[PDB]
């Protein structure tokens, strides 16, 4: 079905662990496919993953000792076909040594044209690539010790892309949770939060939750009053370091026009500005305690499998609204984790942090790009935002222009091997052809490689 390699700039010791860890498949699982694995395999040699499809299916994943190498390679299977194009399904991973990095093969079994597959492992290469160099530039903010950190809102998106990133990163993630409580997870009463509620995390993340004065009420008793409740029990613990608290671009106010909002700029004058002003002066408590606080005023977070993208993406199944010159305050959905995953560690990080690309852009502009439920009523807002207190850090953002932050969630980006993306722009394996597939596919890379070292 398709073999493709790529390289990455690690040592495969440490890309082999990554793989190891709890989060690792949720991290590489594309967002543009309606698959979400539901459990964790113990292991990669065996062991099986359950994932959720649509309209209540499951497939059901399993690692083949048979395929199995300890740092070298690990296999997925599929044997029942809960739909045909996700059946009879054999991904073979490899790893190999190449110049102190790692060169990884994917070599997949199955009756999907390879066409069908760029998508996927465009997004598996990408991704696991600005996985590690974001924990690579992280590991010069502290002493890399692993932590132990609360989450609120554990489950949303974004919540559940932060814990994924958390675990792959080796720290440990309690996940502070309002109903149906795992095994390791404790359950928070957002009224009424457990005096024990914290114990043993070194951090909370506090990202719980989903414009007219008639909702205050319902307002202050979700978001205001279970705010400052887990503020209380972060001022009374004595490990408990930090609170990362979620905020919103909606404190500058809904509409500011062209003025550029840095978090110098002051709050905006509309109930949205307020409701954020108190949701952000509800964490008093944790930074009256001398605890360190941060405000993560979110813009709008874009990804592939939930939030506003899907819902513009679909709007164009639509148009500028009125002048087209409303500002439109977007964040990739992994830039954002990395922001609060930055956060966590890096005590440089305090007070209100924008957390929003570098490059905002017009809702005439979003439009032509998106062709080259409250999505329709986006451009009523105009947002502004520089992430000024980012880029006085030098943070590096892994998208600074929607296109390619786009192109990334929906699932347009090309083949590490371009030469392949080329060809594929113009039937099953078994086990012996899989391995002469493999071994062919790193010759090819390497042979290029090699090439490249001679032209200069």
């Amino acid at each position: 079905s398709l073999t493709t390699s790529h390289f990455i700039p690690f040592p495969r010791e440490m890309v082999w662990d990554w793989h190891t860890r709890k989060g690792a498949v949720a991290r590489l699982t594309p967002p543009f496919i309606p698959l979400n694995p539901i459990t964790q395999a113990e292991r990669l040699a065996d062991g099986t993953t359950i994932f959720s499809l649509p309209a209540g299916l499951k497939w059901v994943a399993r690692h083949d000792l048979s395929g199995f190498l300890n740092g070298s390679r690990f296999t997925d299977v599929c044997l029942t076909a809960p739909v045909k194009a996700l059946a009879n399904w054999r991904h073979v991973h490899n790893f190999v040594d190449q110049d102190g990095g790692t060169l990884i093969t994917d070599s997949v079994s199955t009756r999907l044209p390879a066409s069908t597959l760029t998508g996927m492992f465009a997004y598996r290469q990408t991704q696991l690539i600005e996985d590690l160099k974001f924990l690579s530039r992280t590991s010069t903010l502290f002493d890399g010790s692993p932590l132990t950190v609360a989450i609120t809102g554990s489950r949303g998106l974004v919540g559940r892309a932060l814990t994924a990133q958390l675990q792959t990163g080796g720290h440990e993630v309690i996940q502070l949770v309002r109903k149906e409580p795992k095994p390791g997870k404790r359950f928070w009463d957002p009224l009424n939060p457990a005096s024990d509620l914290l114990d043993g995390a070194d951090v909370l993340v506090h990202l719980a939750g989903e414009f007219n004065d008639s909702h205050k009420e319902a307002i202050r008793e979700s978001r205001v009053l279970p705010t400052k409740f887990l503020a209380e029990l972060v001022a009374e613990s004595t490990q408990c370091t930090t609170m990362i608290s979620a905020s919103a671009v909606g404190f500058y106010g809904h509409d500011r026009g062209d003025e550029i909002l840095t978090e110098e700029s002051e709050s905006g004058d509309d109930f949205l500005a307020e409701v954020c002003r108190d949701w952000e002066h509800a964490t008093a408590p944790a930074s009256d305690a001398g605890k360190r606080v941060a405000f993560i005023r979110t813009g709008v977070a874009l990804s592939g499998r939930g939030g506003m993208l899907p819902l513009l993406k679909t709007l164009f199944s639509g148009g500028k609204f009125g002048d087209g010159t409303s500002w439109f305050s977007w964040i990739a959905i992994d830039d954002l984790t990395d922001i609060y995953y930055r956060a966590i560690v890096d005590a440089q990080i305090s007070g209100p942090i924008n957390a929003v690309a570098p490059n905002p852009v017009s809702n005439a502009d979003m439009t032509k790009i998106l062709a080259t439920q409250g999505a329709e009523e986006l451009a009523l807002a105009s947002q502004r935002t520089a992430p000024a207190a980012l880029e006085n850090l030098s943070h590096t953002f892994r998208y600074t222009d929607i296109g390619a932050a786009i192109a990334h969630e929906l699932g347009y980006e090309q083949l590490a091997d371009f030469a392949q993306q080329q060809e594929i722009e113009a039937n099953l394996e078994d086990p012996e052809e899989v391995e002469q597939s493999i071994l062919s596919s790193i010759l090819n890379f390497r042979r290029k490689r090699n090439d490249l070292e001679h032209h200069h």
